[PDB]
């Protein structure tokens, strides 16, 4: 079965790919892993162990890791006093404590304890945790199914007009990850920004009536009001989920292989995902990386909605 | 009329943007400068002169400007086709002075620069004489690609030969309209246009012809194209109608420091389309193939 | 009384550093790390047990870390089936087997559990472990009482007109280490180029007349053939003991405070260790990093000397 | 006698080296050119034919350059002394076009180029004619720095104005003698040196005492100088006499690149002192101070 290893940052978007990732039967959830860079390591191994406790799910272990990048220097927000879990929703406190050890030490020691080709990453966050844990323990590598990560852009920037958030947070990160021989699905912006949050689809997560639909209709009137002054939506994006998606059917992300690359050194192209669609589409023997193309709008959202549905 | 210099390294696509501003009555081409980086200047400057030749444009100054580029090394007479002798001797003087003397003697407002090589004469041009900026109508580059690439997966040819002197180009506060692979990639020599340049049965459309020839040549290699591009004569398309070359105004700079990006015009697509007032620079985006071709071949049988 | 790890790449010059911690009765080698990138890592953890057995030090740890650097390409010569061993000597094969285990989380292991303030990290290769560690446990910076690297050069490169080997083998992991609020010493080439291997000091060393003097005797016959079309060097220099040399005795290797940074964007200057030396010496509670200056050349040997006869 | 361009942007530093070239009759100064960067073109182009007037050397030309650096954003009387307002009009032509012009009709190994200043002014020179190079006798620069940095921890405010100009310089094919801060640091105001020019007893003595006041109150709070050190007259010291600045040999480059080292002069000093033959960049080296100071305060007492 579909085996994974979610390494995240919630963030409302991460909290709804860990609804996904639950609430459907093909995802077997081995563990949550929490990063730090985007936001406070803090604050988002909270939320995620907070997250996973509305979904009744606290036999899921969490392992905080990485603080910071690997080289450039951290910049996150000041903690706020009267700040705890995700704006604009509640959470029930965590009833299990989280659990020991580093992330970076469980994603090595789970990879190697577990048959070779049977676990896939899912990065959600920076990438420090992944690259961190590549060069900790080089045999990683070889023995991943495959990763499919939350970031990027090949035509399409956010922080930047070339390159996204994620990306830039760790580029040398980033670089690790891409340059390393072990498939990679790269699910960025312009496969994310297709996956609208439209009236009609949150009028049918409401209609679920139930606590965590409530919780996800919540997340997504987060989503709306962080994307309020940005002018190319009129219904906000959902981005981590997609990942998630890939993995449960193919046909809702379609993909195109391409040498990727992540751009260190640039001014201007800080963090840019390279992406060589020159050419062709390479066989998969030749082209290790691939980026999201095209979402199936409706499909995804039902994956959504019958993942809330399961969860009960 | 636009009034136009263009800035040139002929090159068959700079030779197929001399026939349609020649051609065309609504341009006044005032004089060719060259620029060597991508092709050696003595080459260049030759091929100019010999194709003003092939179109009895003999009253046409040509004027050699810079042979490398401002900061990085130089890593350096049309194949396949025939041309005469020049009857006009080469004009004395650097290309970058006489765009600066022709830019201060004429009425502020009228003079276009059309740059179709790398940039180096026009950022030379600009330090040397920084008051010819706002005294230029516009520039209309052949140059960059906000989505595409073809010597990287990002940087186009021009651009990257001399990243730097575009960086300068970018970077002044005068209109620029950015004709990049975006728009050019759709100019496409098809068996049809071609057949209809063949038709015209002049000593003028044959030499196009053979230009195309070339064309096909030098991308045969290329699987993205069953029929090859033609680039350079873009810029004077645009000028001659606004409607065959589509433009969105947008933030444009040049990567001049990146491994993997070096060359890349960074445009930023970010929110909606801001006003010519906030953005002076612009991209190409989609051309109107049909009468993007009925342009060159009006051209062509204007010559005779 | 300094406890030390010591953090090499044996490396003739780190197998003479390893003789004078053993030998010198100040320093209390905790154990030996190893570190991939100048060479390989399989060749230089054999090359450091074989040592340590030379010397009948069977009792002290090494454990085997990073084989790449954390950002860059792995840049390391072919390997020759003709070889094990350092080039020129012979070393007993070790009895004690490789202890198990990542050198990165020893470091960490051992630097949490010790009481802070008394171990001292002595680098000699690259510094990739020393901010893997850093990265994956933050907080040992603050308990380490002191970092003495081998590496760099405020006013003399080698590999580079500017650059020195260890710091541009991997300079975002140098660049991690200098960054870090602990107390750094950075014994660079401006130092060790003054640490000549001159006739006098092999003859004394010669004198000794035991297995370990012949081979300290040897390392130096190596680092002559090394520096051979050297024009700068009548005699050779030795690089890696000078750390040690000045964790004994600090008037054998001054040192000058200064803000030091290094370079990893550059073309010309890749690795540099940039050290700001405008205006008078800081204080020590305002630059946390200081270089190496002046070498005491008579008591350096003579630390060397003693140590070798006190390990018959 | 050695016959020099002197391009500079005075600056008190650079109105000393102006007194010095005037006042040594081994020194036959062609003209001035100005740059500006460091400091506004206006500013330093009337600076330099005041200083010029004050020395009553109303037959030197002087003629303006560039404005700003090649590639990177413009970031821009004398101080403490009185100029005479200039009675000669500032000469017409760009300074780079002049110095071009110079070189092109002067014998071939004749001039000397003494730039003081960022250098835009020979980068673009350079660019645009290309045959400046070979005609050129030597190059003697103050910028730089192979140990010692002011502006960074290792680079210096001429290069690091202008680094990509400085690149050009640098990796043309011509001798090259670069007069660091390792090198006029040594060239130290002392009270004894002050009194010796305070004795002199001329208006132009006391001018030059007035910017030896400005030097003192530029490094009042720089606790590496008890006495402040004057820079850019160093090169024409070195021109004079050979002995008073030693140089050697090693390839330079200009680090444009760099987060930490920008405009740093990367000077390999590995290995031996290479031939002249095999290696065209030299550093300044040691400074003999006793014979420095009495240039100086002999071409004083010269101008009268
Ligand atoms: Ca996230
Ligand atoms: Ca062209
Ligand atoms: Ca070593
Ligand atoms: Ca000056
Ligand atoms: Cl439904
Ligand atoms: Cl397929
Ligand atoms: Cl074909
Ligand atoms: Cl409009
Ligand atoms: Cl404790
Ligand atoms: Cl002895
Ligand atoms: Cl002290
Ligand atoms: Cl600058
Ligand atoms: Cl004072």
């Amino acid at each position: 079965m579909t085996t994974i290893i979610l390494d995240c940052d919630p963030g409302h978007d991460d909290a709804m790919a860990i609804l996904l990732a639950l609430g459907n039967p093909n995802i077997d959830l081995l563990g949550v892993t929490t990063v730090g860079g985007n936001q406070s390591l803090e604050k988002v191994t909270y939320n995620a162990r907070a997250t996973l406790e509305m979904a009744h799910a606290t036999n899921i272990p969490v392992h905080a890791g990485c603080d910071r990048p690997m080289i450039r220097p951290l910049e996150v927000a000041a903690a706020v006093h009267g700040e705890t879990g995700l704006d604009g929703v509640t959470l029930p406190e965590p009833t299990r404590p989280l659990d020991e050890g580093h992330a970076v030490n469980w994603i090595i020691d789970t990879i190697m304890s577990h048959e070779p080709g049977t676990i896939t990453l899912v990065p959600t966050g920076p990438l420090t945790n992944i690259a961190m844990a590549v060069r900790l323990e080089p045999r990683i590598v070889s023995r991943v199914k495959e990763v499919v990560l939350m970031g990027g852009g090949y035509h399409v920037g956010n922080w930047s007009a070339v390159a996204e958030f994620n990306i830039k947070v760790d580029p040398e990160a980033a670089h690790v990850v891409f340059n390393e021989d072990w498939p990679i699905t790269m699910v960025g912006l312009d496969l994310t920004h297709q996956a609208l949050c439209t009236p009609e689809v949150q009028a049918r997560i409401d209609a679920i009536g139930t606590p965590l639909s409530a919780f996800a209709s919540g997340l997504m009137d987060f989503f709306r009001k962080a994307y309020k002054n940005n002018q190319d939506f009129i219904d906000p994006p959902v981005h981590d989920p997609c990942t998630v998606a890939y993995l449960i059917d193919h046909s809702v992300v379609q993909t195109r292989r391409c040498p990727v690359d992540v751009e260190i050194k640039g001014d201007l192209t800080l963090g840019m995902t390279v992406a060589d669609l020159r050419g062709p589409e390479p066989s998969a023997d030749k082209c290790h990386t691939q980026v999201a193309t095209k979402l199936d709008f409706n499909k995804f959202w039902d994956l959504i909605i019958d993942a809330l549905k399961e969860l009960k």
